């Protein structure tokens, strides 16, 4: 669908999994256009959003070169993490996604141990808004009920889309994905250890992002709410060894409807 | 002992722990100086000292603050990592030294598997070069031999140490540090998964800091040594189940120096 797209998409992974080195000089513009299979004005114009972006250093009579990051530009790995996105970013975001299924079992097993109440409470409180979230008639009437109303409009906005079915989605897309953080944050921060909450805090942007992408499919939400009813009953029951197997398994589970979402994409 | 390193500290680590919520007012200088149990006019500089680190905000005449960190000041969480030591910020060491005992496991887990020849490899050109650290007759004479003098030499610096004597020995402990890290980055960079990698690029300073401290210790460094041995058997022998027993193992006893090390910290 989008030939920039595609490029911007290709550049930022090659930077990522290390074949165009955070040090290194980019391959000249006509041997990248060539490599990309991109016109050659389309790729010119993206290596400039590219460097605006944070991943290039562009410079007057100099051969573009890959950024150097770690504190070098000066937070210069958050400047550039604004402008990732599911479309420009897919294998970034898929090994954090890997990464929060491994890591999810660390942190919810210490939150489970040590806040047995507080995670209860907390799986509990997000399945009963996630529920009533779901089987409202309306986004709405969803808002109109639910003890957190002032809370739920403070970090759930469409104001975008006029269509009003299309908004509807979107609102229950963003809610849904507002409870998922939730769930994983709050227990982060429930581990005892500052550093597995700390994480998601940092990455809630991206994390809104993807999500209202992918719990904007109804077979997603579906699939987190039993995911989220396997956490409590797991937690309840004391049985430690299942947590790995749970999240794993939805790891598995969400993969698939994530890679059939992945098609459609334009990039 | 050091009472002003103390209220430092104290105040850092309960910005962390959620005492003092980033948003948050501090207690008025009186009653955080009862509460910390140091003098004022003690505190009183500390505070400054803080504020200009990045952790709170001073007003003549009004509420001394904590700083918002998560992207509220955007890319705020590198200002303040920065200032960060093994004597201010104690707690938020050692959360970060369990997750790396924590996570070790999963991304070295990926690298045995996927990367069994280049992860053997690693772990065989970090033991060789401990090895020819230790049994070396200096840090001098260690930098002849090796071939990679020029690498650490850009990496491994003292520059203010006077004491030939001291010097030595700081540079001994770096340069161990040097390849402590390279060890546990590198592997996690051949998980595949690049996120493991980069945590590890982001905190290197800190992990610099932290680990020319430890690795002080010539106990902290035959006890690293012995445990690249068990990864490398590990990984040749294909146990990669043990892995987490392996690592779990080397956390404890690492544990016990390092709480032997914690006394005589001045904080
Ligand atoms: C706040 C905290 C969290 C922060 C985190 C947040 C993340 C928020 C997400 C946002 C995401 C957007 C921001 C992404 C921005 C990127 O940074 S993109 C991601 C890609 N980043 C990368 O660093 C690429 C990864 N790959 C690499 O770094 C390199 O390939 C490696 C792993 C360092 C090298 O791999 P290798 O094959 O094993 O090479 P190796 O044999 O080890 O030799 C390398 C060097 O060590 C030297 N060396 C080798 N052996 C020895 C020895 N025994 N002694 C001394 N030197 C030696 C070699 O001489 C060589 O020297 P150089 O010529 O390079 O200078
Ligand atoms: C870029 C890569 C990443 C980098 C990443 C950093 C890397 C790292 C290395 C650096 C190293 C330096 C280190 C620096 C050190 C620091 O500068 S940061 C130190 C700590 N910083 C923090 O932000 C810790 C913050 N902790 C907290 O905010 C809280 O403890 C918690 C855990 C999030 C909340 O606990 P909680 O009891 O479960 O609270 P909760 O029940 O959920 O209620 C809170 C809100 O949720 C709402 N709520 C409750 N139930 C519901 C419901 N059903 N529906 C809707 N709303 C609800 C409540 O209404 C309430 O609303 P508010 O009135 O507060 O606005
Ligand atoms: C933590 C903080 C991060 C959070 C950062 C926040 C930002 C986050 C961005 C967006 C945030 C949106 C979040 C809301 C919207 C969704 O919730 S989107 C949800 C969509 N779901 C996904 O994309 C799936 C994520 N990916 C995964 O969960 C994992 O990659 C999968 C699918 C479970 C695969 O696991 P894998 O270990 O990485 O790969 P795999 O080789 O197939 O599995 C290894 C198996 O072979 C064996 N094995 C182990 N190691 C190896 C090896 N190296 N080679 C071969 N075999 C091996 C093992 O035995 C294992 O089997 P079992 O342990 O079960 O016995
Ligand atoms: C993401 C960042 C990556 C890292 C990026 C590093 C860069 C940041 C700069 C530093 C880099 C310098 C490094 C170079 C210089 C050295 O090499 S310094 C090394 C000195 N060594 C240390 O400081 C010790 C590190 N700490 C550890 O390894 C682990 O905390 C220990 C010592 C193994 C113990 O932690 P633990 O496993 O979590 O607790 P533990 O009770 O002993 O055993 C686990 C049990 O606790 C229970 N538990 C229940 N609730 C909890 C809870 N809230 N908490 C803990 N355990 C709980 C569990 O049920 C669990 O059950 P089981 O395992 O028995 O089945």
């Amino acid at each position: 669908k989008s030939p920039a797209g595609f490029a911007e998409k290709y550049i930022i992974e090659s930077i990522w999994n290390g074949r165009f080195p955070p040090g290194s000089i980019l391959p000249a513009e006509r041997e990248l256009s060539e490599l990309i299979g991109v016109t050659r004005t389309t790729l010119r114009e993206v290596l400039q959003r590219l460097a605006r972006d944070g991943w290039l250093t562009i410079q007057h009579g100099k051969p573009t070169k890959v950024n150097q990051f770690m504190e070098t530009s000066g937070l210069h790995i958050l400047d550039t993490l604004m402008t990732l996105d599911v479309d420009n970013a897919t294998n970034i975001v898929e090994d954090l996604l890997a990464a929060r299924t491994n890591i999810s079992p660390i942190f919810m097993r210490y939150a489970f141990k040590a806040n047995k109440e507080n995670s209860e409470r907390t799986i509990k409180n997000v399945i009963e808004s996630c529920e009533a979230l779901m089987n409202a008639a309306s986004w709405d009437d969803f808002i109109a009920s639910s003890p957190y109303a002032e809370k739920v409009l403070q970090n759930v906005k469409e104001d975008n889309e006029k269509d009003e079915a299309k908004r509807q989605e979107i609102l229950i897309a963003k809610t849904f994905n507002f409870y998922d953080y939730m769930l994983f944050q709050r227990l982060a921060f429930h581990s005892g250890n500052q550093i597995y909450g700390l994480i998601f805090n940092g990455l809630k942007k991206l994390y809104d992002r993807v999500g209202s992408y992918y719990f904007s499919n109804p077979a997603s939400r579906e699939l987190a709410l039993k995911f989220y009813h396997q956490l409590l009953e797991t937690c309840e029951s004391g049985q430690r060894e299942q947590l790995p197997v749970v999240i794993r398994h939805y790891g598995m589970e969400s993969a698939l409807i994530w890679n059939e979402m992945k098609k459609q994409l334009p990039t």
